[PDB]
């Protein structure tokens, strides 16, 4: 029975959860910055919890248990606006590096292991403000992990160094698990701690 699509504030963090309706599966706001999802096979899914709006540096802790059977990935997530991006810093995946389609543009250093960046476009996609054209931003980790501290300004310092633009209005900054037609299981809690 399927949770129906939500976002907005709880417990004093923003929470986003989306899913195209094929899978089955239950997405639970649980106290403070925890959130759990248990899903099914059958389509594409992805939630979590943080913050509205998101900084190009925040240090963002996260924690807990993370089991996915198939392709999923558990990544800093979200959108600027102006330009509009849509961005990743993918910590954990499953079977596919979901930036493996994005062009590559060199490694940066940060909180303890090498990340490989990469840019992409989607034309005429669904966003948040509709069917619209948008980069993708990705950095991904190479040694993987459940825990731990992301300083995100690591991150949007090395996307500007390589070219792209950082200086959008920030719409939501979460913590995010997403599963791609394949089943898991995710309880996880964010937390600021700068």
């Amino acid at each position: 029975g399927t949770t129906p699509n939500s976002e907005g504030w709880h417990d004093g963090y923003y929470y986003s959860w989306w899913s195209d309706g094929g899978g089955d599966s239950t997405y639970t706001n649980n106290s403070g910055g925890t959130y759990e999802i248990t899903w099914g096979n059958g389509g594409n899914l992805v939630g979590g919890k943080g913050w509205n709006p998101g900084l190009n540096a925040r240090a963002i802790h996260f924690t807990g248990v993370y089991q996915p059977n198939g392709t999923s990935y558990l990544s800093v997530y979200g959108w600027t606006r102006n330009p509009l991006v849509e961005y990743y810093i993918v910590e954990n995946f499953g079977s596919s590096n979901p930036s493996s389609g994005s062009t590559d543009l060199g490694t940066v250093s940060c909180d303890g292991s090498t990340y490989t960046l990469g840019q992409s476009t989607r034309y005429n996609a669904p966003s948040i403000d509709g069917t619209q054209t948008f980069n993708q931003y990705w950095s991904v980790r190479q040694d993987k992990r459940s825990s731990g501290t992301v300083q995100t300004g690591c991150h949007f310092d090395a996307w500007a160094s390589a070219g792209l633009n950082v200086t959008g209005d920030h719409y939501y900054q979460i913590v995010a698990t997403e599963g791609y037609f394949s089943s898991g299981y995710a309880r996880i809690t964010v937390a600021d701690v700068g």
